């Protein structure tokens, strides 16, 4: 009785679902301020397996929203599909009132700057890896986001300065270095939007505070969202979404959730100590 089936058109089907690709004639993201909504946002990768529920929430230009809860794929997977990294099982995102998927992707990725919680070196000169962030970039430019990132007094201490070789076959970077190469590589893209995915590891204190300071800065005036470790980023943070088992359990300000007296306040005593 399937005798009737167009195998093309199954195919057809099977690529709209499976791949994520631009529609035909989709235009440029027109991008204006970056408002971010999520609208009843679900995420599934086969029958039962679903990773986001019912999730939705807005987060304004140029306001920071930190993602807490347990370890889970939920988080990252909100960074994911704001990247339209993978389709949305079902509701709709919008970056300044337009459904993400609906846009060229290339347009979509030239406004957002994805900062992970492991910096990739290429095997390549010092100034082409923070080139990376814009590959259209003059030379001062870079120098000047490695002056910003605060690298660049270390750069010129390197034995062949901006043309150093880095990465695996070149000259070790300390964990400090390396992150402030991914903090050039943001600030040469300006992007209205950074998707911020927190390392587990630290440094030392000094370093950290000037790490902590560098992010924040760059992230100042922009659209951040940020699945955060540090208590410093979600006690700043504009909005706060607690997230377990792919459901947002509770939100607000840090100190609106304190008195809220639920999870989130849970998880501070426990840190606080008896």
């Amino acid at each position: 009785s399937h005798m009737f089936i167009d195998m093309e058109n199954m195919f057809d089907l099977l690529k709209e679902e499976t791949e994520v690709k631009d529609l035909p004639g989709a235009g440029p993201l027109r991008f204006q301020k970056g408002r971010i909504e999520f609208e009843n946002v679900h995420f599934s990768y086969a029958d039962g397996r679903e990773t986001l529920q019912d999730v939705s929430f807005t987060v304004m230009p140029g306001q920071t929203l930190a993602l807490v809860g347990p370890s889970g794929a939920g988080k990252s997977t909100i960074l994911r599909l704001l990247f339209r990294f993978y389709d949305i099982s079902s509701g709709c995102i919008r970056i300044d009132g337009q459904d993400i998927s609906q846009v060229t992707q290339a347009s979509l990725r030239s406004h957002i700057g994805v900062v992970p919680q492991d910096t990739v070196l290429f095997n390549d000169t010092i100034a082409d890896n923070i080139r990376y962030g814009r590959v259209t970039a003059g030379n001062d430019e870079v120098e000047a986001a490695a002056q910003a990132a605060g690298i660049h007094d270390a750069i010129m201490a390197f034995p062949e300065g901006y043309r150093t070789q880095v990465g695996e076959r070149g000259l070790k970077l300390s964990g400090g270095e390396k992150q402030r190469v991914a903090i050039a590589r943001t600030i040469l893209k300006a992007p209205g939007i950074i998707l911020l995915d927190e390392a587990t590891s630290a440094l030392d204190t000094s370093n950290e505070r000037a790490i902590q300071a560098s992010l924040a800065k760059v992230c100042a005036n922009r659209t951040t969202i940020v699945v955060a470790h540090r208590l410093s980023t979600v006690v700043n943070a504009d909005q706060i979404l607690v997230i377990k088992d792919g459901c947002i359990v509770e939100r607000g300000r840090h100190e609106a959730l304190l008195s809220r007296g639920g999870v989130y306040a849970d998880m501070w005593q426990l840190q606080q100590g008896q």
